[PDB]
């Protein structure tokens, strides 16, 4: 069984030549050899079973990229695990390998304008196919955003995507919430549980942003901080968007705040596209209701030269809808016994 880092990786005999990635809170990634394929895969392991948690996220990505299939969505290649349910105690997810990810690449690189207009075009092109699914990915940013050597994007991540309930949206001031605090939409803040398309777009207005500067463009360092920033820069809410929050704790706190002008975003990117810029300000709508969509978004004039709307596939079947540890660790079984 090949180690690496201190870690097993048993992906054997099909997988070799194992070379770490990285490590997080998914799991930890590897580059291996696919002896069968004759090419270099990605290979995602594990280990959910200790918490349930940990156990319902394993199935929500499995689930969703089982039945997802598309040019800018990454898929599963191969699922390795043990044979029976007594001795599962990992799994591998076998992917696609990429050169590396929008998080490393903004880190070093400046970004044209024609990679940035190809890069948000895949970004939208295939958000577009995960919410026609009516799914919402929730955990859109640049760590979740893979490239190739050809400039290939591809959306990563799923655990965290949930099936759309706008019925079910609203909670009260300041709830607790787990996405990034820099991609978030400021009415996670407010009186949403992000059951909405428009917090997928909030978070590719982040993005584009990021892709401008290179710099994030609302780092806040807590839960309200992050709302703050977003005020710093939007301004403070006119009349009808805060007679839309009725919610009073949330209301009257932004009424306590002093007025706050808008930073025109001409003065934050002075080096940016007149158009990149009127499609970040549709995106970065403090409203949720006046929020551009994602099939607006691909129609923006930004985006002329890629816009394609039979080259722009919708899911086939869209998520109808939406337990103990020890019960997840058997519809994972399940849902895992194909590639055995
Ligand atoms: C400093 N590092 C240098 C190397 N970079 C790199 C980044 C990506 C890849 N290729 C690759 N192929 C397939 C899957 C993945 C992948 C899935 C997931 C993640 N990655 C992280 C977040 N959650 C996930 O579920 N990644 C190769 C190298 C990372 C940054």
């Amino acid at each position: 069984p090949e180690m690496v880092r201190g870690q097993v990786f048993d992906v054997g005999p099909r997988y070799t030549n194992l070379s770490y990635i990285g490590e997080g809170a998914y799991g930890m990634v590897c580059s291996a050899y696919d002896n069968l394929n004759k090419v270099r895969v990605a290979i995602k392991k594990i280990s959910p079973f200790e918490h349930q948690t940990y156990c319902q996220r394993t199935l929500r990505e499995i689930k969703i990229l089982l039945r997802f299939r598309h040019e800018n969505i990454i898929g599963i290649n191969d699922i390795i695990r043990a044979p029976t349910i007594e001795q599962m105690k990992d799994v591998y997810i076998v992917q696609d390998l990429m050169e590396t990810d929008l998080y490393k690449l903004l880190k070093t690189q400046h970004l044209s304008n024609d990679h940035i207009c190809y890069f948000l075009y895949q970004i939208l092109r295939g958000l577009k196919y995960i919410h026609s699914a009516n799914v919402l990915h929730r955990d859109l940013k640049p760590s979740n955003l893979l490239l190739n050597t050809t400039c290939d994007l591809k959306i990563c991540d799923f655990g965290l995507a949930r099936v759309a309930d706008p019925d079910h949206d609203h909670t009260g001031f300041l709830t607790e919430y787990v996405a990034t605090r820099w991609y978030r939409a400021p009415e996670i803040m407010l009186n949403s549980k992000g059951y909405t398309k428009s917090i997928d777009i909030w978070s590719v207005g982040c993005i584009l942003a990021e892709m401008l500067s290179n710099r994030p463009i609302f780092p806040g360092k807590h839960y309200l901080d992050q709302l703050n920033h977003i005020l710093g820069i939007l301004g403070s809410p006119s009349q009808e968007d805060l007679n839309c929050i009725i919610n009073l704790k949330a209301r009257n706190y932004l009424l306590s705040l002093p007025h706050k002008n808008k930073v025109p975003w001409n003065r934050l990117f002075p080096n940016a596209d007149s158009k990149a810029l009127d499609l970040l300000d549709k995106m970065l709508t403090f409203n949720p209701h006046k929020r551009i969509e994602v099939e607006q978004a691909l129609a923006h004039p930004y985006l002329e030269q890629y816009y394609d709307p039979s080259d722009e596939p919708i899911a086939e079947a869209p998520f109808k809808f939406d337990l103990p540890k020890e019960k997840l660790k058997e519809l994972i079984f399940e849902e895992t016994a194909r590639f055995q």
